[PDB]
């Protein structure tokens, strides 16, 4: 446990649709330092499940390419946090969103940490990327990435 | 010319010594994201010259392997501002500095910057990077990495 800031009354299913990783930070450079770093990725879709479950859709480069990616994060007790199943039990958290702007979430292993402030148009957000920072001075960040309207448009941000 | 923060009384001469380059921070992600990043330079020693030249003891990665790197910086009618030589242009600004704890400084070409906050001490001093953060607002930065103390004791922040 790192991230207290979660969202009260999150309405999983109004967070479906389009969005766009404008900033990414964590706890750790070599997170994200490589555009091949294992959570270096670029969020394309969200889609809850009847069930109320998240599937996303996004984009990784893996093997010298950008590669599309399908992960099912699964609900638990709580609205705001989901589980995704790797070795390793990794959290998903829903700090903020007000569903038709910006979404910050972050992904925690159950130590290491990271976040995104991801928006609903390929548009810089100063408002969103505030909230951000504010949320993340919480947090112990090592590197922060942001990306400008013409890398968003791109696959994979080139 | 984008950066418009300068140090008003600059003594460089009481800059000479060690420093760490505690945070950095760059308007292109492409400037600092792999430790072999073209502008990724760990700040070890200043050494300004009596005609007021400063002199610059620094670590880089290159060629698979932490390289020490000296660079001279020469002087201009501005005492904050100082003239590095490459195929371009590049000017390097010191911003502020209390001579003991910390300094700020930005280099760049003359669209293109980088930044760093150094400390006299392996420690994370959260009010020289307040003071950071502070001088970035104003500017364009897309990539910001900071070191712990461990990092900061080891060649090229390993
Ligand atoms: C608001 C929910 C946002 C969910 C996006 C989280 C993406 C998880 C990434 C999974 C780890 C990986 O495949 O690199
Ligand atoms: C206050 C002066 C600080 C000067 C440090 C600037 C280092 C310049 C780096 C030169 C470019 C390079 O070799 O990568």
């Amino acid at each position: 446990l790192i991230v207290t800031q979660t969202m009260k009354g999150l309405d999983i299913q109004k967070v479906a649709g389009t969005w766009y990783s404008l900033a990414m930070a964590a706890s750790d450079i070599s997170l994200l330092d490589a555009q091949s770093a294992p959570l270096r990725v670029y969020v394309e879709e969200l889609k809850p499940t009847p069930e109320g479950d998240l599937e996303i859709l996004l984009q990784k480069w893996e093997n010298d390419e950008c590669a599309q990616k399908k992960i099912i994060a699964e609900k638990t007790k709580i609205p705001a946090v989901f589980k995704i199943d790797a070795l390793n039990e990794n959290k998903v958290l829903v700090l903020d969103t007000d569903y038709k702007k910006y979404l910050l979430f972050c992904m925690e292993n159950s130590q290491s940490l990271v976040c995104q402030c991801l928006v609903r148009t390929p548009e810089v957000d100063d408002e969103a990327l505030e909230k951000f920072d504010k949320a993340l001075k919480a947090l112990p960040m090592h590197i922060r990435l942001s990306f400008n309207p013409t890398q968003l448009e791109e696959q994979c941000h080139i």
